[PDB]
């Protein structure tokens, strides 16, 4: 019994894109048993620093004062002044309603008081089990830094993620703030020299061997600025070159490469300080190119940078795109990139992550995106079916779990939760 | 009470819409009293610079020939060449049958000559109310130029806009044509020197606070190219860090810069000879970080540049964004940028303005504009009803004021005409 | 005769304006059929496109070495498998597949690629090119023809004409890109250029253009240029342009086609494959534009972040008249964002598409793709004005719709179709 019109095609759409456990290959949480860096709860949610930059245009509480308010005197605050005093009518707003209302809580009541009391009776295991089966989330991976004093220690510890968490190594500081982070490695033992030698090249490649060692990393990661250049005489081009990409490739580990944030142009308001740039393609290409045994990951904040990527993409297939990062992860945009996306590369992407810094929000990140990837498909498979292609269930089902866990595992050459 | 059909929502957004009174906060419309330099009529309506630009791709017509027409000539060939000959499917062209429709003359007639008729028979002031009336829009921002011969007469004779009408000093000539602009500064008795020293800064502050003084400005305003830069040595440079902006700190006046117009092109198509290109945004940041005392209104002119002045008023709250610009005033263009607007900045942003010339442009500027707004606001309420939360009738027409008003005025640090009846 | 009393009567006339126009296809890889093997057809050729080579090389095993030292059926086979039986077919470029098998009465429900290749076994090009025009409605094609190319050469200096449903376009990448290479080839061929660009030189390259326009009968003349493409440049290029180009273009009224945006063989090993884009800076059409009111130039650019500047251009610049959604643009989403931009600014005075086929039956889905969206666009904005009390009639709709297929780029190249020749 075939499928054979668009409207049972957007049921089983639907249903195949809704049952689908995903990988979140990108996100800001960690294993439980990590402890108090797990950030969850309402006043966690309210607090999200895209929800501080909105509160900002509107109160007149200056940042300061705002800084000195406790945790729910900001949440207090930020609900009166984005879903009282103005209807919750943007993205991050009606993420925190969606993730309300996937718990079971009634926004309709706006009764902030009860919602406080449900998470109140909780312990951080009970709500990790309970918002990953809600998200119908199979595996999440984390951004794991060992600059983070915070992070650091649980590692040191001997303390392991649960098998439905897994480690990417956050190279930022080593990458792009060298000249202090150098330092940093001394004291932990990496004997680095002031002069880019043998020695400090070799002391480098060990820092990441070891944590490689250590955490099992899917992939080793960095965001980069909009001026973003490679090949370059810079501390940042000469550790790629000589000690990041030949480590990568021996280890078969790919390099994610988030690039467009320009960091600290508003410092006051914390992590919702940082902008956007387009940035030149030109440092990507050369990579991909003169690197073919070296797989890459890359996302781009910048809207004006994504078809180009896409088109990137056609070129080389040691690059996989991923997500719609940040600034791209709106409606309007999501539904554009993931429409250019398969139109021209057909299945052969990633096309979401979260980025999620709060557990709760794996619901509201994946039932938005979810909703629109389903609609994008159900397009794309129809002008199939209009055509004359027999679309089987089965197929779309395949599908559904390339893009949204398959891809991923294959192109890093490894295994998920469940599969191991 | 709560809705809970899509049916009601879209009823009681499209009416909270429709019935909301507009400010228009960048026109360049005129009260009625100033004279002449008040443009209306379906006359002023066909050759309006934008339709004289669509024409020129299609007559044989020379450009030279055209402006040795009568105005009434001109408008004769436009209505042919566009609307007869090829079917008004444009935005300007459509833009002309909504003004007309909405004036109660039937485009279906297709006869020029009756709605003509119907123009003859009234005065300037009589046709503001009744197109005031029609659009809906209860305050005009102007764009005073006090560098306009024609213009600065009327201010200068002590003449006073109608209280529906609001002064914006432009300022484009001081700060782009300083080099022109000097010398007649000095004319007027502003005694700037040739070097930019303390003498030259006072005095350019004095003439901005004079002006000030005369026209009682809701904001000042700039157009700048796509290579404007900030800091810069430059005229404009040192103009905007030691005369405009601790004038505009101390008066508590906003800046207005409308960003990436590249000025003649086309030289001989005049109003309609102007290019677009993308902007650096580092110039805007730096000024919106490094003067958190001055308050900014930014407009952009490139697509391109859209998504990330979003962005820049997210780390921001003396960024005021407004409107879709000139080329961006286009229906595909007018949908995705306030998507955009409305998902990253909620209801934190002024969606339109109108950039009228001709006065019956703000029957179709407005009609096509909300239509597009009700639509965005619908889904984005529809969104957060399908998510549990229970919107009321009260607290849309409380959003919609915001967007098409209360932003405005509450970013500005004034009140609009009947609140100033009423204070 | 009766008004227009509903959109989805609007619809349903829009439509049949649309699919009953027959289309001038104004820039093509596709060579009359007495050309000979030039010009490429059938399911393994369509298989093979470069855009799904490079879609494959995402997904296969298979080395793109490997894959080069298979035969044409072994590439289609391999295609075939990976891009629409391991995975859904849903890239526009597999979807054009399905389009244009089902035109053809092929049906894709069996997925029997042997029964489709026995098709088109029983054919000759001749029959095919009558079959595929028809069922794409296609009544004008425009080559891309390359002195440079042998191949293609050798067919013009046999003497041989295309058949009159195809025209010539003259492209010139070669002499413009490559001139320091090209020279030598010019001399062999007794166009005695100097080492300086001298009046000899001038004189030399207007000839070997006029050579060719008098022997082909060109359209336009066209080129591909890179996103760092500027204008005055003291190049070779540059002076070439202002020197040879532009002053013949003018004295036989020709125009100048640039497409613009295009970076070469970033992935050399995958061929034709292999190419990027970039944006472009608009100064140097501007200034082309400006300062040549006598030329007239067919634009179309690779960046997507070209599209509504260039838009703006047009409206600035009467002899400007752009053309399609190039390549990379070529998809549903940015078809229908820039047929939308286009008409709010332009109206009519544009061609909304091309297909660039480099194999026949692609006119089939790369017509019928576009179709349906330029379709939309048109149903919407007829349908605003039928809002605003306009009443549009069937006939001014067909003629708008004959406008954007067809008549636009006769009378903007200042020539006749074919059928208007055959009249007159
Ligand atoms: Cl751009
Ligand atoms: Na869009």
């Amino acid at each position: 019994m075939s499928i054979n019109s668009r409207e049972v095609l957007a049921e089983k759409v639907k249903n195949a894109v809704n049952n689908q456990p995903v990988t979140d290959m990108h996100t800001h949480l960690f294993s439980p048993n990590f402890g108090e860096i797990l950030l969850w709860d309402i006043d966690e949610l309210l607090t999200y620093h895209y929800l501080v930059a909105e509160v900002m245009r509107w109160t007149d509480v200056s940042i300061e004062a705002f800084w000195a308010m406790s945790k729910r005197e900001q949440a207090d605050l930020i609900w009166e002044e984005l879903f009282i005093k103005r209807s919750p009518v943007s993205e991050a707003c009606r993420g925190v309603l969606t993730c309300l209302q996937g718990l079971g809580l009634d926004p309709a009541t706006r009764d902030l008081q009860v919602y406080r009391e449900y998470f109140a009776k909780k312990t951080s295991e009970e709500q990790v089990d309970t918002v990953l089966q809600l998200a119908n989330v199979s595996d999440v991976v984390m951004t794991n830094d060992p600059f983070d004093d915070n992070e650091r220690i649980s590692w040191l510890e001997g303390k392991q993620p649960d098998s439905r968490f897994h480690a990417a190594l956050r190279l930022d500081p080593l990458l792009n703030e060298y000249e202090q982070t150098k330092h940093r490695l001394r004291d932990w033992g990496y004997k680095v020299n002031d002069e880019w030698n043998e020695g400090s090249i070799q002391e480098v490649k060990r820092f990441l061997t070891d944590w490689i060692e250590r955490m099992d990393p899917v992939y080793m990661a960095v965001s980069l600025p909009p001026t973003f250049s490679f090949p370059e005489e810079s501390n940042r081009g000469r550790i790629i070159r000589d000690c990041l990409l030949p480590v990568a490739e021996k280890h078969n580990i790919p390099f994610a490469m988030m690039i467009g944030v320009k960091k600290r142009v508003h410092p006051a308001l914390g992590d919702a300080g940082d902008f956007v740039g387009k940035a030149s393609m030109d440092g990507v290409e050369h990579l991909l190119r003169e690197y073919p045994n070296n797989k890459f990951l890359v996302t781009m904040l910048s809207r004006e940078n994504q078809h180009e990527l896409v088109v990137l993409a056609r070129k080389f297939s040691n690059l996989m795109i991923f997500g719609c990062w940040w600034f791209m992860n709106n409606p309007e945009i999501i539904n554009e990139m993931t429409r250019m996306r398969m139109e021209m590369l057909g299945t052969s992407f990633i096309p979401q992550h979260s980025d999620a810094r709060v557990l709760e929000q794996l619901i509201y990140k994946w039932h938005h995106s979810k909703s629109i990837i389903a609609e994008v498909l159900i397009d794309k498979y129809d002008d199939i079916l209009q055509a004359g292609w027999e679309v089987t269930e089965e197929e779309i089902k395949r599908d559904v779990a390339d893009l949204f866990s398959r891809n991923f595992w294959r192109f890093v050459g490894r295994n998920d939760h469940v599969t191991s």
